[PDB]
């Protein structure tokens, strides 16, 4: 319409996965359980700080995985995770805290860490990760982006030159199934 002209497919094919750019509408299923990482969605080809409305039915109880909005930074490199729903896993756990930042209704907890030498936009590189994970979990809504964006930016992200932006379903373990609509 508004607006998507990006399809986030990283092994899709581990489990079932149909989209329409069209309709700004996609769906996931991984029910029969997911052995590698898959992340999959639909966005643009370049993100920005604009606000992001999206409504999704989201099952993934018993699965390492993420409902999020999810995109990059070219240079420096950096890799982005606005968490608003997850199964089993919070990455904020083991990651590096950055603290809380409150956006929508609900805080995010804020944490970072340094993936090296792993699978990236640039082929393999060495990447700075940032994470906004949701207290009070939601699968429908809007994320004002610019709020997480200028959050992280007083920690190291670019913050500018960024590449794609997607809101996407990822999982790396167990089972689970998702449909999402992007408005
Ligand atoms: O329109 C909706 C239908 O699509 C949905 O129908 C079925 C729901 O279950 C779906 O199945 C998937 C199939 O893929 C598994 O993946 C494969 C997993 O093994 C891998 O080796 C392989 O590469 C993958 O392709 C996945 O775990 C499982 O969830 C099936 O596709 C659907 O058509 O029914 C409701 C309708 O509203
Ligand atoms: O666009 C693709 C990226 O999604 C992929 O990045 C990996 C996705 O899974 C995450 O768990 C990893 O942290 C991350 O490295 O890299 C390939 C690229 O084409
Ligand atoms: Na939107």
């Amino acid at each position: 319409s508004a607006g998507i002209n990006y399809v986030q497919n990283y092994n899709g094919n581990l489990g079932d996965f149909t989209y329409d750019e069209s309709a700004g509408t996609f769906s996931m299923y991984w029910e029969d359980g997911v052995s590698s990482d898959f992340v999959v969605g639909l966005g643009w080809t370049t993100g920005s700080s604009n606000a992001i409305t999206y409504s999704a039915e989201y099952s993934a109880s018993g699965s390492s995985s993420y409902l999020a909005v999810y995109g990059w930074v070219n240079y420096p490199q950096a890799e982005y995770y606005i968490v608003e729903d997850y199964g089993d896993y919070n990455p904020c756990s083991s990651a590096t805290s950055l603290g809380t930042v409150y956006s929508d209704g609900s805080t995010y907890q804020v944490c970072t860490d340094t993936r090296t030498n792993e699978p990236s936009i640039t082929g393999t590189s060495t990447f700075t990760q940032y994470f906004s994970v949701r207290e009070s979990t939601r699968t429908s809504g809007t994320v004002t982006v610019a709020n997480h964006f200028n959050f992280w930016a007083q920690h190291g992200f670019g913050n500018s030159d960024f590449n794609y932006q997607v809101v996407a379903v990822a999982a790396w373990s167990g089972a689970g199934s998702a449909s999402v609509t992007i408005s």
